[PDB]
C-alpha cells in the first residue's frame, strides 16, 4: 500500500556490466565565479531508453580503470530533471553535479574521479549510465499533499524534478493543488541553484508554492547566527511542526549527510516542548512515508 508513486517504476533496466551509452547534449556551469566550488547542470540523451520517475537516481561509470585495471565503480546522482525532461520529450536526463577537489595527506591536490569526468564532458561525448535506481524519494500520490523539501547544495536535484512536474508541465492524470514548500541552503548567493526557475514557479503558483533560501555565509538570524537550513526553518517552527502533525504532509530531505543532525536538533526541542519524543515520532513518520531522506 504505497502513498508514493511506486506503481510501474523501472529499476535497474541498465547495469554496470551492461550500461546504457548516452551522449552529452549540454553541460553548463551553474554557479557564479565567487562560489566555493563549481556545480554543473548537464543533460544527456537517452532516447527514451531510461524510463525514470521523479525522485530517482542513475549511476554513472566514469571512463578509465581503477588502479587494478578494472573499470571504475559507479557513482550515484539523483536525477535533476522531471520524467519528461528539460525538453519535455522524455528522451533526455539531467544531472546536478558538484566538481570534487581536495588535498590529500601529503598536501597534494586531488580531483574526484567521477565529478571531474562529468564536469568536463563536452557535448557529443558518450557516457555510460546505469539505473534508474531508487524508491525512497518518490513523490506522493496525493495531488493535494503538503510537500516540504529541504535541500542543501546538489541536494536540490530531486526537488527540481518534482517541481518541474508540478508547475511546469500539464499531465493528463496529475494536477498538483497542495502546498509545496522549498527550503534551499547554500553557502553563497553565487551557489543558489536554479533560483530563476524557482522564481518563475512562484509567480505562477503563488498560493501553492513557498520558497525560502538560506545563504549561510551571508545571512544571519537576530542572535547573529549563521543562516543554515535549520536556522532558517527555526523561524517557522510553529508552522512546520504544526504541518508535521497532519497526515497529508510529506517531508523530503536531500543533500549533505551533515544536514540531518542540525534538523533533528531543532526537532527534538520542538517536540519535547509538547511532550513528544522526537525519536519515536520520527520513526512513526518514517513508517508513514512522511519523513523521506537521502543525504550523502
Ligand atoms: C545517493 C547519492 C546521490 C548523490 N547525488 C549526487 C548529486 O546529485 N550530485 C553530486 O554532485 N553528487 C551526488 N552524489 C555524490 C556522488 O555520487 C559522488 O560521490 C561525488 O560526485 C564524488 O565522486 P568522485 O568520483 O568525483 O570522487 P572520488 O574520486 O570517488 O573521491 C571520493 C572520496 O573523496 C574523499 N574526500 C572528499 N572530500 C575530501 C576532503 N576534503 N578531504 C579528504 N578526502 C576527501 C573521500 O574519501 C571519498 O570517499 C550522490 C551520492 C549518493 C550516494
Amino acid at each position: 500500500h504505497s502513498k508514493k508513486m511506486e506503481e510501474g517504476i523501472t529499476v535497474n533496466k541498465f547495469k554496470p556490466k551492461t550500461p546504457y551509452v548516452g551522449r552529452c547534449l549540454l553541460n553548463t556551469k551553474i554557479t557564479g565565479d565567487d562560489a566555493p566550488g563549481e556545480t554543473w547542470h548537464m543533460v544527456f540523451s537517452h532516447e527514451g531508453e531510461i524510463p525514470y520517475r521523479e525522485g530517482q537516481s542513475v549511476g554513472v561509470i566514469p571512463d578509465g580503470e581503477d588502479k587494478n585495471g578494472k573499470p571504475h565503480k559507479l557513482r550515484l546522482y539523483v536525477i535533476a530533471s522531471s520524467a519528461l525532461g528539460d525538453f519535455g520529450d522524455a528522451k533526455s536526463v539531467s544531472l546536478c553535479v558538484k566538481r570534487l577537489i581536495y588535498t590529500n595527506d601529503a598536501g597534494e591536490t586531488i580531483k574526484g574521479v567521477c565529478s571531474n569526468f562529468l564536469c568536463d564532458l563536452k557535448p557529443g561525448a558518450e557516457v555510460k549510465l546505469t539505473g534508474p535506481v531508487g524508491k525512497e524519494m518518490l513523490m506522493p500520490k496525493d495531488p493535494n499533499a503538503t510537500i516540504i523539501m529541504l535541500g542543501t547544495g546538489t541536494g536540490i536535484a530531486p526537488f527540481r524534478s518534482f517541481l518541474w512536474k508540478m508547475f511546469f508541465e500539464k499531465h493528463d492524470d496529475y494536477k498538483f493543488n497542495g502546498l509545496a514548500w522549498l527550503f534551499l541552503g547554500v553557502p553563497t548567493s553565487s551557489s543558489l541553484l536554479y533560483k530563476e526557475e524557482f522564481e518563475k514557479m512562484k509567480e505562477k503558483a503563488p498560493d501553492n508554492f513557498r520558497l525560502d533560501f538560506a545563504v549561510s555565509r551571508e545571512q544571519t538570524n537576530e542572535k547573529g547566527e549563521k543562516m543554515y537550513i535549520q536556522t532558517r526553518m527555526a523561524q517557522y517552527a510553529v508552522e512546520l511542526w504544526e504541518m508535521l502533525k497532519k497526515d497529508n504532509t510529506y517531508f523530503y530531505m536531500c543533500g549533505l549527510k551533515g544536514m540531518e543532525k542540525g534538523i533533528d536538533d531543532i526537532m527534538v526541542s520542538l517536540a519535547a516542548a509538547e511532550g513528544i519524543d522526537w525519536i519515536e515520532y520520527k520513526r512513526q513518520l518514517k513508517k508513514a512515508e512522511q519523513w523521506n531522506v537521502e543525504v550523502y
